[PDB]
């Protein structure tokens, strides 16, 4: 820390700060020099040579290391000014990691860690290790013991081979006992780490050209971070390791990350680790600091030095934060360990320091480092305490270019690995046999079950003083801040001069686990090709090679130009063509273009809330379709669901959850109504443990294969943006040889282009990725957390409704309102907030815009996608669809079902996923479309259209004459129903053989509700049925319909598993209209040529008629509009009467035959087995124009064309449909009457487009246009 003297190696031994120290090794050991940068902490310029017998060879082995990266140079750090250069570098990053808040606190507890004083002499006696000094050669060769803290020596072989060395005990785990021990970090400031990023785009949109390089702060930092949790003897057994699966072809040969890391590093990683298991751990510290109090409140004396056993025994009182009394007896504040712990063990992480340090590095200690670079900090002009490699001012600033090794090309010296780069690997191979060698350090991940430990089981009984939850802190940025605040930064341990010790301090390093080699070449003989195979077929051979061919086909990768790509082929001829010099930078904008375009494209699917953002050419780049009903990604991914992209699917053990015992107090009001209160408070804290455990193993199996496919397309994009310069290239590679011609074809700056084209490719497919993480989470692993909870919940309840009765007359003037309190606190789940678990802003972010649509939240969503009747919201398991089944073939997804036996279709909902206290709070909403009753047969015959019982298992709905209903029905066959009836005497309906939207309520401490089109119809009280049966599963039939002709259509048919309000219904129903699609007079969308009667919803009962063809007749409503009937039936006003109508198109055609919201059409009136042209002449007299039925050839520039309307220029819908304009564009009006000496001629007013905006009146201009309908019987005259 700050380090106070400017030292150099060469400046003269002087016993002190600045001698030759003889490290505690093992036999001999020559002295060797060292400085003291700080009050205990030494540096030695040396290779650890001496620590490790074993390891005084600094020479490459024959058998290379399974690690992705490494690196040596026996000769490195020999010369004396090595050591100079070394020395003022460890340094220049110790002042760099104490310049930042987070660093100052961590170096104040690494000096501050002090190895406790075991020794064991005699139980009561405190002594030293030893083994944590060093002997200190003075400059008159005498020789002073010294007490050590932390020390940095020069690497081993493997140069960039950071790690951690203590020397153990005889009997003692001075690293995870509490002692803590000195810690001897072999480090080195001259090489580096490259790596890649593929997510920071989202914020820097101009991102670096490749491999970045790792600030050399953040790997001291980690160092630290290592040494602090050993000082203070709290790192984790090395045997625990996150165990991973290896047999499979997409699987990592080997790797065994150790919780000690996945610690250290922080951000998610840490998260990998189970609550279960992390609770685990503390307790056991927690233990060990115990015991150390004890071993320290039971010692008289001190043997060694000359300081105060009080000294000595504060010093150790102030290092782990014990608590002392006026005798001065020590004991553990749980409260305040606690914190010492939260602060050593996740303030202090590698994640939180790059924070600090603003500098870009790894996101994941599973990111697999691809580099080695040879950097040089001590120059000002290179690396400074502050900006690092980012200067200010220089243009490195502005997106990490500092930290760009090839920006910064000048500062990274690009060294050679010393892993080949198919060392460990894995043989692939098709169905010539067709294989691959694929890295081990490019599978994929995949964590053992068995890592996540869980215990969810266990039940607990509930005394009356129970402890209740605990927050999540995040630890933001302002914890910290408070930590900092509240951090005791002066005062550090004194030198205690210890009484010397062996002239030779006998070592031996602490025992590391076992390094198991793993097996090699592992071949695999495969089916389909793989994600790996695909993206192999896109790499081609450097460049001395033929001028390679883009060329679909992944035989792509027989040829020696062997290239693939997933473009549009035009892409490829483009490229694949030669190009004269004479027009050759009209080749390069075109294919810039085209490249920058083909990389863009994203699918909207808006009519799918869920993933709205989507990129195509991801299925055919790395063959993730995973071959599904033959191709069509975009349509795959929407059948199945984030699904299609896991390279292997993660399963969710949630146990049975337990249940909770109740201690029951004998006529004690408060302790009673208290336990109450425990029990209901942990239960909410017991949604919080299921809910934190799914998004463990969502972090781990789930959310990190994810990442390498983020990773995986990032690679092909930049495959393909390679060889576009190869092709490009070869071509102006046999350039005119004219000079002076062309600004140069700047191969280095079409890629400066190409890569922003794929930097911002990158940032849609972030987005689209992020939804199938986010999405996957939620609709495939939390539902059954839920169902467990749900059950848990359900039980916990009726477990104290009773204790609150056998506890009555104690509870007297309460037993009520508890009785209401815990039947309205079970009554409703605990919403999972993801940031109670996550800091992302990336997911977050997103699991915020998914929240927002209530579609994403029904327990059940069936739409016509693609090309099935399929459950969007992934609850349903198997949708069996009958024969005489019918989808209606404009838009399937109104279905249509018969009377007969053979069409209908029952929906089965996973079991697992299904909990029975599942229809207690409850909505459903669906449309409908009913045909008419013409019979009698129909009266009094209610048939069952949709039902869901279990023998008496509540909700079904019927149908009976004019009316709909729901009836709910428990186990005790208490049934209830409520009803929506619709006379069918009436002019014109607005529910007769049309569609309806109906929504229905469930409130098991309320009533069930029945909305038609949005409005409340009725309601009536449910808190009198008993439990309710949780259907397996739905069954979409009539049922019991006496007639024979009777059907139905239904559509938009959804699940909610909690109560609609008014607000939700509305909202849902204004979005199931389809308000950019014109309709029928029964709800279908309107439609281009296909003749329709007029009906004008202001006066009813008129009929268009043409008076008489020609500019000198015209249109007007005609006579008494019949009236039809069925004695004791129905008696509605005739429909299909006077001159049809037929929409005409004209401005974008050939496509589907939908009038959509705005469109310019043409309106043929049919007169007389003949179609004519409704015209007008907008030169007439007044506002008015009377309108006529001209031939359409005769016809011209008189004004025809009208803009069909579905929504008003505010934005409400409106009934008034064509507004009738003349050719120069203007607007001559809507069209409606208007009596003209009681004639009332079809009129086009412009005074209506005046009314629209301001009233919402039905007038005029209220049109309806009526086809003929087999759900009205009627006979067109
Ligand atoms: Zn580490």
């Amino acid at each position: 820390p700050f380090v106070n003297k400017q030292f150099n190696y060469k400046d003269p031994v002087n016993g002190v700060d600045i001698a030759y120290i003889k490290i505690p090794n093992v036999g001999q050991m020559q002295p060797v020099k060292a400085f003291k940068i700080h009050n205990k902490i030494w540096v030695i310029p040396e290779r650890d040579t001496f620590t490790n017998p074993e390891e005084g060879d600094l020479n490459p082995p024959p058998e290379a290391k399974q690690v992705p990266v490494s690196y040596y140079d026996s000769t490195y750090l020999s010369t004396d000014n090595e050591k100079d250069n070394y020395l003022k570098g460890v340094t220049k990053l110790f002042e760099r990691i104490y310049s930042t808040d987070l660093g100052r606190m961590l170096l104040t507890s690494i000096v501050r860690g002090i190895p406790f004083w075991g020794g064991s002499t005699i139980d009561t006696e405190l002594k030293v290790i030893d083994t944590n000094c060093i002997n200190v050669i003075q400059p008159d060769g005498s020789y002073r013991s010294e007490e050590l803290n932390l020390v940095i020596i020069g690497p081993s072989a493997d140069i960039i081979q950071f790690e951690c060395k203590s020397f153990g005990h005889e009997v003692l785990n001075l690293t995870r006992n509490g002692y803590g021990s000195t810690q001897y970090i072999r480090f080195s400031p001259d090489f580096t780490f490259g790596f890649e990023e593929s997510l920071e785009v989202d914020t820097n949109p101009l991102l670096g050209a490749g491999k970045f390089a790792t600030d050399p702060a953040v790997t001291l930092a980690h160092e630290l971070i290592h040494a602090g949790h050993r000082l203070y003897g709290i790192a984790i057994n090395p045997n625990r390791v996150f165990k991973v699966n290896t047999n499979a072809y997409y699987e990592m040969s080997g790797l065994e990350v150790s919780f000690e890391e996945l610690r250290t590093f922080g951000g998610h990683d840490a998260k990998f680790i189970d609550s279960l298991q992390e609770n685990e751990f503390r307790l056991y510290y927690y233990n060990k600091f115990k015991d150390i109090a004890s071993t320290l409140n039971k010692a008289k004396s001190i043997v060694g030095t000359t300081a105060s056993l009080q000294y000595m025994k504060n010093v150790f009182k102030e290092k782990y934060l014990l608590s002392e009394d006026t005798s001065g007896k020590f004991s553990v504040d749980k409260l305040k360990f606690d914190k010492l712990y939260k602060m050593l063990t996740e303030i202090y992480t590698e994640d939180n320091f790059v924070k600090f340090f603003k500098v870009l590095n790894r996101k994941t200690y599973l990111n697999f480092d691809k580099a080695v670079f040879k950097i040089n900090i001590v120059p000002k002009v290179n690396y400074t305490i502050y900006d690092g490699f980012n200067l200010r001012n220089t243009n490195l600033a502005a997106n990490f270019n500092g930290q760009n090794t090839e920006i910064n090309n000048m500062n990274f010296t690009k060294l050679k690995n010393f892993t080949g780069l198919f060392e460990f690997y894995k043989l692939l191979c098709v169905r010539n046999d067709l294989c691959i060698k694929v890295n081990n350090w490019d599978l994929f991940f995949s964590p053992s079950e068995d890592n996540f430990t869980n215990d969810l089981n266990k039940g607990e009984e509930i005394t009356s003083d129970t402890n209740i939850e605990a927050a999540e802190e995040n630890i933001s940025l302002d914890l910290i801040q408070q930590y900092y605040l509240t951090f005791n930064f002066d005062n550090e341990p004194e030198n205690i001069s210890i009484e010397n010790l062996s002239s030779d301090i006998i070592g031996q390093l602490e025992l590391m686990p076992n390094i198991e080699r793993f097996p090699n070449g592992k071949k695999y003989e495969l089916d389909k090709y793989t994600m790996f195979h695909y993206l192999r077929a896109q790499e081609f051979e450097h460049g001395k090679s033929r001028i390679a061919l883009t060329n679909s086909v992944n035989e792509a990768l027989l040829n020696p130009s062997r290239v693939y790509t997933f473009f549009s082929s035009d892409y490829v001829k483009k490229v694949n063509k030669a190009t004269e010099a004479a027009m050759f930078l009209g080749w390069v904008e075109q294919l810039v273009y085209d490249f920058t375009d083909e990389t863009s494209e994203v699918s909207t699917t808006d009519k799918i809330a869920d993933i709205t953002i989507i990129i195509p050419y991801i299925g055919p780049a790395l063959n993730i379709g995973n071959m599904l009903y033959k191709d069509d990604f975009v349509g795959a991914l929407i059948f199945s669901g984030a699904v299609i992209l896991l390279e292997f699917i993660p399963e969710i053990a949630i146990p049975v959850l337990g249940t909770f015992a109740l201690v029951s107090y004998i006529a004690n009001k408060v302790l009673t109504v208290q336990t109450i209160d425990n029990a209901l408070s942990k239960r909410n804290e017991k949604w919080d443990e299921v809910y934190k455990y799914i998004v463990t193993n969502w972090l781990a199996k789930v959310n990190t294969q994810i990442d390498l496919i983020r990773k995986k397309m990032k690679e092909a994009l930049e495959n393909q943006a390679e060889a576009t310069k190869a092709i490009i290239n070869y071509q102006y590679n046999q350039y005119t040889e004219e000079e002076k011609n062309n600004i140069n074809f700047n191969i280095d700056d079409l890629s400066s282009k190409l890569n922003e084209s794929i930097n911002k490719a990158m940032i849609n497919i972030n987005k689209f990725l992020n939804q199938c993480s986010v999405s996957y989470l939620m609709n495939s692993m939390i539902p059954y957390g839920v169902k467990r909870l749900e059950d848990f919940d359900a039980s916990l309840k009726d477990a104290l409704l009773k204790y609150i009765y056998d506890n009555r007359g104690t509870l007297i003037g309460q037993v009520d309102r508890l009785k209401d309190k815990v039947n309205n606190t079970l009554s409703t789940d605990i919403p999972f907030q993801l940031s109670k678990y996550v800091d992302n802003q990336r997911l977050l972010s997103t699991f915020t815009e998914y929240i927002k649509n209530i579609i994403n939240t029904s327990i059940l969503n069936l739409r016509y996608e693609s090309n099935h009747l399929i459950d969007l919201s992934r609850y349903a398991s198997k949708i069996n669809i009958g024969s005489k089944v019918n989808f209606d073939p404009i838009d399937k997804n109104q279905i249509q079902l018969f009377n007969l036996e053979s069409s209908k279709i029952e929906v089965i909902l996973k079991n697992a996923i299904v909990y029975n206290s599942m229809y207690e709070n409850f909505s459903t909403s669906f449309w409908i479309r009913i045909p008419k009753y013409f019979n009698s047969i129909s009266l009094n015959n209610e048939y069952t259209i949709i039902n869901c019982m279990e023998n008496n298992s509540g909700w079904k709905v019927s149908l009976n004459y004019g009316e709909i209903i729901w009836t709910l029905q428990d186990t005790q066959e208490i049934k209830q129903r409520v009803v929506f009836k619709y006379s069918q005497m009436i002019n014109i309906s607005d529910y007769i053989n049309r569609w309806i939207f109906v929504t229905i309520t469930n409130n098991r401490l309320n009533n069930s509700k029945i909305y038609i089109n949005g409005r409340l119809i009725d309601q009536k009280p449910i808190s009198n049925l008993g439990n309710i049966h949780a259907s397996n599963n739905i069954m979409f039939k009539l049922d019991g319909c006496r007639d024979t002709h009777r059907y139905i259509w239904i559509k938009y048919f959804n699940l909610f598993d909690k109560e609609l309000n008014e607000k939700e219904i509305k909202d849902l129903y204004d979005n199931q209209s389809n308000s950019g699609i014109l309709k029928d007079f029964w709800g279908d969308y309107l439609q281009y040529d296909k003749p329709y009667y007029m009906l004008n919803l202001y006066d009813p009962n008129k009929y268009v008629d043409v008076n008489n063809v020609g500019i000198r007749g015209y249109m007007y409503l005609k006579g008494p509009r019949g009236s039809v009937m069925t004695t004791n039936i129905y008696l509605n006003s005739s429909l299909y009467r006077g001159t049809k109508f037929i929409i005409k198109k004209y401005a974008s055609g050939n496509k589907d035959n939908i009038v959509r919201n705005n469109d310019r059409v043409y309106i043929n009136v049919v007169v007389k087995n003949k179609e004519y042209r409704l015209a007008t002449n907008a030169s007439q007299a007044g506002v008015e124009k009377i309108l006529s039925a001209l031939e359409i050839p005769d016809v011209g520039n008189l004004s025809q064309v009208v803009v069909m309307k579905s929504k008003n220029d505010q934005g409400i819908t409106n009934k008034c449909k064509m507004n009738l304009q003349d050719n120069n564009g203007n607007d001559i009006g809507f069209i409606g009457f208007h009596q003209f000496n009681n004639i009332a001629k079809l009129v086009a007013s412009n005074w209506y487009n005046r009314q629209i905006e301001r009233s919402s009146r039905t007038l005029g201009c209220s049109w309806e246009f009526i086809p003929v309908d087999d759900g009205w019987g009627e006979r067109p005259l």
